[PDB]
């Protein structure tokens, strides 16, 4: 398995910056080192000098003068080394991927810090996708991936999904149009990858089971395609005992995993990370180098100090508090839906994340109900249309986030929704 | 302007997110719309940043700083930067209707992101683009995978030579810009102040000549100006943006050189239909620039005012001007007779030509690194980086005068060792 067939010609031709070239030789020379190489602003001319950041149940984070100069300066494209090594150990403890000690050419596990998991996904899609390429995913899907994929000119093949995510039988039936050996022939145009959000899918709230992940992985080996495991709700699972990830079962080095801090630590800091085969991670870093140069040094240092002070134990205690809060929010939205929506709509318990996916019983298109009537009433939800490749098609579905509204706000919101649905159903 | 000829099919196919669409429909509200983390679950609570003044993020300011924000930037930073552009450049496009290229702005994750999104918006494989070599390696390394043909325009001590541009453009007829099969240039890219790596700046007269050739052959101008606030010459030269009567200028500005490089904050100024395409691409790549870092810059600009910002740039110019003199003094002392250079007009680089060496790559990459001195070989700043180069780039931004003295003393010795061999 070579990574060359998956990547575009343009991604393969990317070269490191002349500084990244010098940085290699910097560690091959003496300790004296005088540098006249970079266009770095002088660290003594920065207007910010020190910083103190308070942490609820934790040590205050402090950036003294020297740390502040580093925080305000350019840093490596792949991320600061202390955050990279901490995240690498986190992945090993959580997923123990088979690829850890593989040689680099065979897809050795590598990591890079990205400006949210959105940047990681975007760079992955751009590295892989040629116009006309086949890609697999289950609809409804995250609108940010659909809007990333759409300008790339790929053919998006929808794979059926139910309460337990992707239905492996649907994937098996779709793949039966090709023969396994067609993956070795580029004119056969076999799928490049399967994209999935395995825990609390945006927008469904549905999660894949361990058994289905094993079945999906075996179909990925058979037809030799990559798996893009976009897991930002990994640390927001409501089920007791986490399900193994695709990364944990990645014997082939065919999994690219996107992780985010947006849902558990901070969304505004724009900090995520990508885990996958070293040749593919290297291509992503090179693209990052010409786009954003690197993720914010300041925000990485903040997170790194918080993570190092917490330890694996303090980080896990924070996720427990987060899961407990969202689990109560999930119960509150479910109680509001039971009280006002029973008989008018279909839904079930989300397995992870922050969304409730509701199907309105006798309405073909919910877009006018949500975009017009509900807006005039002071209630904001997302119509299902936003989560399909064909967003112009009518949708009976709506996405309701339970992340921030109070139980009483959920009650009033669903009372308004029920009233508007009933009014629309009574029109002959 | 027909902006459609400067935007690829993929860029035109981009749509706003469902959240932007919902927000636009809005006029007591309950929101179950966004996948926003709960703002009361964030582990960071308050922040104090010393500037002897202080910047404070109180509890609610911190919740906003740690939360998602608009793709184009936070409104207070956008309005401050918009007023800065109007005061500094007073662009003719301010009150033009949006379709006619009304001046618009967006915050980017450094000026590198802005440039990258601009190139990806305009470039189709095989398209012709103009620039002067030696050029910034970050733009060459952005353009190269895009499959465009890079046409080198001659430059001297005063930047692009308009006669060179005029001669290159003479292969087409002005009317060929209306015919897509003629493949006329899409844009001219330039760093008008303290070019990376030369340190050379364009004059007002040349900018006017280049702008008239841009109208005649209907191409855009990408004015990448991160060293705009690092000019050593008395009285700033007008920008291409200030003379943009047509709405053909896209300007990239950065805070990396004057405020902070690690914060990843820059901005793009240009025609509204072009800026809109850039925002949409940003929306699917990074979502938005860090809210926390934008709020840090915004609060600093609020404490400072235009007065404090302008006094900071004056102190910054003064510091780099002394650094420039120190590197010039070190070059006079050790390099005279061995190398060629002239006075940089702006920025942080000295561009040196080694007198009797065809390729400096082995002298800089091997010999210099071994002696503890780091510089960049000229090779890095050309489309054809495999071609031999007698040039080197020396940055005067951070080394002390005494470090420059030892560095040039080492360089001089390495040059002599390379020349003395028959
Ligand atoms: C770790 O070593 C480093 C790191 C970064 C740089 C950045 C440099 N230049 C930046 C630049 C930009 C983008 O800058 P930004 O606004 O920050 O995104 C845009 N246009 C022009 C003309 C530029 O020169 C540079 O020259 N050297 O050497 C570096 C050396
Ligand atoms: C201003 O309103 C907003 C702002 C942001 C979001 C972000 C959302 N999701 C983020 C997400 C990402 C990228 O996340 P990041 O890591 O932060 O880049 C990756 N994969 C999946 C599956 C995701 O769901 C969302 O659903 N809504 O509604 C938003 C609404």
């Amino acid at each position: 398995m070579n990574y060359a067939r998956f990547i575009t010609a343009a991604s393969a031709a990317r070269n490191p910056s002349p500084i990244r070239t010098m940085t290699d030789i910097l560690s091959r020379g003496p300790k004296s080192m005088i540098s006249l190489a970079g266009g770095l602003p002088n660290p003594n001319m920065f207007p910010f000098k020190t910083a103190v950041i308070t942490v609820e149940n934790g040590k205050t984070i402090q950036f003294g003068e020297e740390m502040m100069k580093r925080a305000l300066q350019y840093s490596p494209s792949a991320g600061i080394p202390e955050l990279l090594s901490w995240l690498k150990q986190l992945q090993i403890k959580l997923h123990n991927p088979p690829t850890i000690h593989y040689p680099p050419s065979q897809g050795q596990m590598d990591l890079c810090v990205t400006s949210g998991s959105q940047q990681g996904l975007c760079k992955v899609f751009e590295m892989i996708i040629n116009p006309g390429d086949n890609v697999l995913l289950d609809e409804p899907a995250y609108s940010g991936t659909l809007q990333s994929l759409h300008p790339l000119g790929c053919n998006i093949i929808n794979v059926a999904s139910d309460e337990s995510g992707i239905v492996p039988d649907s994937l098996r039936d779709i793949l039966s149009r090709w023969k396994p050996e067609d993956a070795k022939n580029p004119q056969k145009n076999t799928p490049k990858f399967l994209y999935t959000v395995p825990n609390g899918n945006n927008p469904t709230g549905n999660s894949l089971t361990s058994e289905r992940k094993k079945e999906i992985y075996e179909l990925a080996r058979k037809y030799d395609f990559l798996i893009i495991e976009d897991d930002p709700y990994y640390f927001l699972q409501f089920n007791s005992g986490r399900v193994p990830t695709f990364l944990s079962m990645d014997v082939d080095g065919r999994v690219i995993r996107a992780d985010s801090f947006s849902k558990i630590i901070s969304s505004g800091l724009r900090i995520g990370f990508l885990t996958g085969p070293k040749p593919l991670i290297e291509r992503v870093i090179l693209h990052i180098q010409v786009s954003t140069l690197h993720p914010s040094t300041f925000n990485q240092l903040m997170i790194s100090q918080l993570l190092h002070e917490w330890g694996e134990e303090g980080f896990m205690a924070h996720v427990d508090r987060v899961i407990d809060f969202y689990s109560n929010q999930k119960d509150a939205i479910l109680a509001a839906a039971d009280k006002w929506l029973t008989g008018l709509a279909e839904w079930h318990v989300p397995a992870a994340g922050m969304f409730l996916w509701i199907k309105v019983k006798g309405i073909n298109d919910v877009k006018e109900l949500i975009e017009e009537k509900a807006v005039k009433m002071g209630v904001l939800m997302l119509p299902g249309n936003a989560f399909y490749v064909d967003s112009s098609a009518p949708s009976p579905y709506l996405r309701a986030s339970f992340s921030s509204a109070s139980p009483e706000q959920m009650d009033v919101a669903f009372q308004v929704l029920a009233q508007l649905i009933k009014e629309s159903l009574l029109v002959p």
